[PDB]
């Protein structure tokens, strides 16, 4: 299942993931939190799950969410290492999807990142061309979800 | 031990030491983090009990999520050096970590004997005592946590 999503990685997909993320993981904690803050915003249902972070609305100056901001990049960073041996990546993916799925969270819950995805791409100028790239990143953890 | 009193604990030259031993022990995540887990169930047998969910741990690389848990491993270490410049940055990255093995019930006294598997693949590639006891400064900011 997750193996058939990894199937739509293709060479160009993976090209521009790699690009992208060049420049997009160069400030981690910059753009985890802009990921985050943006989450919130666009889908502020979705903060339920992140009681534990305290006041959100503080954004970097936020401790507890600055940290699992910076953290969160590092999943990524791990996925974009992986994506030229289909079977790390998903051992890695399906490593990462338990503590998702004991948290309840579904893939369609999961997939309301690719929105603030788009957004801080196209911040950094990554058109429409790499949002779609990315949302197959993301499809290959919601097939584990 | 508070974990802001231990993160003072990392000196300039234990931080440069941290970071040479990196640029060759993070070169290969999947191998030596595998190195580092086999190590671990065999220097330490008790610990086995706590990664259940990982089945037959002694297929090394062969098993699918040792080998997935293993990696990941690897990156936090990665999270960990490249927060050394700050202070504020490295300890609430620390405390995140910390969360889900205070979930899992992992003591201070448990975490630290990730020091030994640690010490024995920094030897493997010729980095002495010195490194070893720069990385178990670093395990004992995390240890400060838990
Ligand atoms: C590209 C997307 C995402 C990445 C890379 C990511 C990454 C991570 C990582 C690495 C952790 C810390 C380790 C762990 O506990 O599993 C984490 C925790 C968590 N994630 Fe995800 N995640 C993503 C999206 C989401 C979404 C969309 C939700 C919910 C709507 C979510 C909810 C959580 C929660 C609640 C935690 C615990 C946070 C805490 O209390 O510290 N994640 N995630
Ligand atoms: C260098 C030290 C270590 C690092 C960097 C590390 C890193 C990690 C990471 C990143 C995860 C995945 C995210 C999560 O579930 O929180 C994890 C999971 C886990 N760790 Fe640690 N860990 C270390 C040492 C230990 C030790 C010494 C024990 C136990 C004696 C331990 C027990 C666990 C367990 C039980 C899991 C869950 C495994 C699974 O079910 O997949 N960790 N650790």
């Amino acid at each position: 299942s997750v193996y058939d999503a990894a199937a739509q990685l293709t060479a160009d997909v993976k090209k521009d993931l790699r690009d992208s993320w060049k420049v997009i993981g160069s400030d981690k904690k910059g753009n985890g939190v802009a990921l985050m803050t943006t989450l919130f915003a666009d889908n502020q249902e979705t903060i339920g799950y992140f009681k534990r972070l305290g006041d959100v609305s503080q954004g970097m100056a936020n401790d507890k969410l600055r940290g699992h901001s910076i953290t969160l990049m590092y999943a990524l960073q791990n996925f974009i290492d992986q994506l030229d041996n289909p079977d790390d990546l998903v051992c890695v993916v399906e490593k990462f999807a338990v503590n998702h799925i004991t948290k309840k969270i579904s893939a369609a819950e999961f997939g309301k990142i690719n929105g603030p995805i788009k957004k801080v791409l196209a911040s950094k100028n990554f058109g429409d061309k790499y949002a779609n790239a990315w949302a197959k990143l993301v499809a290959v953890v919601q097939a584990a979800l």
